[PDB]
């Protein structure tokens, strides 16, 4: 894909992480494949969770939201591509490689990071 | 959907309409349903035309494009809203309308739009 | 596939070009993919339109309807043919390229239809 | 869906019946829902078969032909409505009802069809 | 996929085979693709059928079942592979075949096998 | 559905379970959806992770396999019923909720269990 797409792509995985409620950590992921978003996500609790302050064990990641949007969609997950504002903790970076994710991007900064490389997810930082 | 939602939405339109090549105009569109990103598309020539410049009765507009991925994605379009940056053409509303969008939210300003509402499409400036 | 199944199809899109109610031209379209049907179209205005008379800038091709099925469809467009009883207007042809429609078939005759050779879709006249 | 629409879809399974190569009888089907042809077939040999002439043990029925072919889809079955030529034989309608078919019309004629309406799909001869 | 696996498949076959209410046969089978169940089947009468005891012509095979669950399903059918307790009949066989099924595994055998084969399909007794 | 079909599928978690290769616990997990199995998933590491044996971060739940084969499937998660071996975690929990999943069915004993029910997850122990 050409460059300034790409940046466009980290643009709204930012836009999305400034949604979150997270006073730690504001994450945003996007789910691109075959030059289209499916699914966008960002760090919190669950739909219908009463406090909406995160750190509590039942906030998802945004990769996790993510994901949880993947399988509720008709459309695969797999060999499309992760663009996240940080780089993916274990418990992601799992889930992202059985998924057949292709390749991660993030911006933001590692056991997720060598995980992913060892179990043929490409990355890269932008 | 809460309103700090509905804004990132069109700030992602906006962030698509800025990828566009035209001169005259900038368009960006963004697909939502049920909570997620579908489809995303800007105002410009077919992939692998050869001239980028467009003005030119081969480039496609935004809405044009997120609803040709629509046609390629394997979920329906049916149901879903348009965020657009701007008002739609006639030509695009025609397509909308007969495509089940629910409502259109668009940031730019006519007939395009009122035919929409004939129709039975919802329509909201933000 | 085999040349009497191409005339099939043919016919079919003809079948559905005669319910139109446009008295300039009636275009019928069929979308056909791994040797089944998956959408047809015909010329005319949106469903719940005042009028049915159509020329009036809201009455949708063949082409057009046919892509708006498929985007309701879970089922891609990509890689489908299009068998139609007209040789497609510039705006469908900028669509159907961008579609993935590999080839399209007409009975009856025309930028659209070198643009589409120029984009890498096939075309035949039958 | 209006009177003419109805007819053309049953001369549509006309036009697929004739594709046929069976001197005993020739079948055409097609699968409708949602406004859109999803399926089509006919009787006859299964693909790459020795022997195209068919009566055979190994001829599929028309409305098994457009059945397998809603099995390689991405769209159900459920809640579609199927246009036969021929009233459909007890070993279509067993699959017919399983499938959720809505209803079947047919043109020409006696067990399927009771139980078929047994089984709460509707009939119609046209 | 390895040996333990296969044998999980044709277990859960059997598992299912066992749910039936025929007291001739008792017959269960279980579509895999990608490393997943999609459908699950056993031998007998249609839902909301009044006779629960089965030979009648109105009770369908595993093999049907299971197809029309893929036809209701959203994922295609086409090459997967089918566990079956049983060798599939005639009618089951045309109908694997043209569904693009890749390869049968069954447990307990025979026109049906040697026609798989002239089709295509591969055939399996484990 | 009927109470004998409910044990099938538990009894097919517990023959997924088995195929692990965790010392500590074996755990099996089965989605079902409008009587059909969609996915199944059991706890272990990803696949061509080098070490088999699990305890270690990178080994995935049962839940989280079914859950990402979702993902890679065309049938929603949404509506689904979960049938595991065991109670799910926290972290499966969370994101059970938010797929949609309806109900957990469970063999084997807890805040993931009040959690769900929380989140409006129906939960059964069999
Ligand atoms: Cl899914
Ligand atoms: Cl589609
Ligand atoms: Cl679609
Ligand atoms: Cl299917
Ligand atoms: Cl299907
Ligand atoms: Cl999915
Ligand atoms: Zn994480
Ligand atoms: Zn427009
Ligand atoms: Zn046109
Ligand atoms: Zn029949
Ligand atoms: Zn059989
Ligand atoms: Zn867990």
């Amino acid at each position: 894909m050409k460059p300034e797409i790409k940046e466009a792509y980290m643009k709204t995985a930012e836009l999305f992480s400034q949604v979150s409620n997270c006073k730690r950590m504001k994450v945003g992921a996007i789910v691109v494949k075959n030059g289209s978003i499916l699914a966008h996500g960002w760090n919190g609790t669950p739909s219908g969770f009463h406090t909406n302050c995160c750190t509590n064990p039942f906030v998802l990641h945004a990769e996790q939201n993510a994901l949880v949007k993947m399988a509720k969609s008709s459309e695969s997950i797999d060999g499309s591509e992760l663009f996240c504002t940080h780089s993916p903790c274990p418990d992601c970076s799992k889930m992202i490689a059985q998924a057949g994710v292709k390749k991660v991007y993030y911006r933001n900064e590692t056991d997720g990071i060598d995980v992913l490389q060892q179990l043929g997810v490409e990355v890269e930082k932008m």
